[PDB]
């Protein structure tokens, strides 16, 4: 699969949003789901519903097929951390978890949530993990500032303190992951349980 | 819940095993299961099959019901690290995990093996994450000598060194977790993944 990184681009979500509503694109997006078999190119989540498309280069003015790839809503919100929670888009909380990368985290969240709605006895051991990962939101606060566990604030943090190198910006924010909220995605989860 | 902690007791397994094969224990063995609702008191795993009963305080000359708690076999083998692999009991490999407790790693392994047994489209994700933890085994051997990722060797080594107290225990076991091997538990894993369907 491809690579995942927390990105806080300034005015890029405007283009990602304006493109998704632009009906010239609603024919391109039907191609992009099929060329990738409706599978997220980051964690592998495969579902016929509620899939998004993100640019790998970050520039949403270029639209060549080699750039647009499929991504679930858990991974799509990683390209716009500054907007996760703005006007209803996305939902989650930043946590400190070195043991898992971002892709392994999201693909694990799909298994947990699916094993929570489809209560199979494993709903117990699943909630005792999701809340356990949600507990790391305090550690992110004792390391960057009050309320910086909210992705809307942290997005403006890494935007204010401008760091251009994808190397220092990496070592600084190392071991910080975006844990997608179970509540803000209740509709996608339950509809994925049926469509199976 | 309670507090899960890796323990290298001197010979409590020879007592823990000798009790499990006793008829006087099997009588009220059901009461502890009925009390804790067939749920592990360390990682919250619920199942009506292949559950263990351990003593909290590590002493097996005390058997009051207020001490015997229900523990899944993942957490149960953490009270006998020196026996993991001895006599065919349990299985696993010690790894150096930074910020993740044992009770969280155990409950995490349940979810991964349920995605390996019932390959509903998450087997690659479940295997790749499990192999990410089975790699931290070398970090342990780089801090205690060769072959110390094996819990039967690492366990007996620290028994041969005089580790008797409790606060020394927490120091030498700090940020060390016992990752149960999926191969050594396939029988109980499939039994769980099958009897854990919807309705
Ligand atoms: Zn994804
Ligand atoms: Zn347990």
């Amino acid at each position: 699969r491809c690579e995942l990184k927390l990105i806080a681009s300034p005015g890029s979500w405007r283009l990602y949003s304006a493109r998704k509503i632009d009906e010239r694109f609603k024919s391109y997006e039907q191609k992009i789901f099929q060329r990738d078999r409706y599978t997220c190119q980051f964690c592998g989540f495969q579902a016929r519903l509620y899939q998004d498309i993100v640019n790998l280069d970050g520039d949403y003015t270029n639209n060549r097929l080699s750039n647009l790839v499929t991504a679930c809503c858990f991974c799509a919100q990683c390209f716009f951390v500054e907007s996760v929670g703005v006007g209803g888009y996305g939902g989650g909380t930043l946590i400190y978890l070195p043991e898992l990368t971002q892709a392994e985290l999201n693909s694990l969240c799909h298994v947990l949530f699916c094993a929570i709605t489809n209560d199979t006895g494993y709903k117990s051991s699943a909630q005792n993990i999701y809340r356990s990962f949600k507990f790391r939101s305090q550690i992110v606060e004792e390391k960057f500032g009050e309320g910086t566990s909210d992705p809307a604030i942290f997005g403006q943090l890494m935007i204010d303190s401008g760091v251009n190198s994808e190397e220092i910006r990496e070592k600084l924010f190392k071991n910080i992951r975006l844990l997608p909220s179970r509540a803000k995605f209740r509709k996608q989860i339950e509809k994925w349980a049926a469509s199976a």
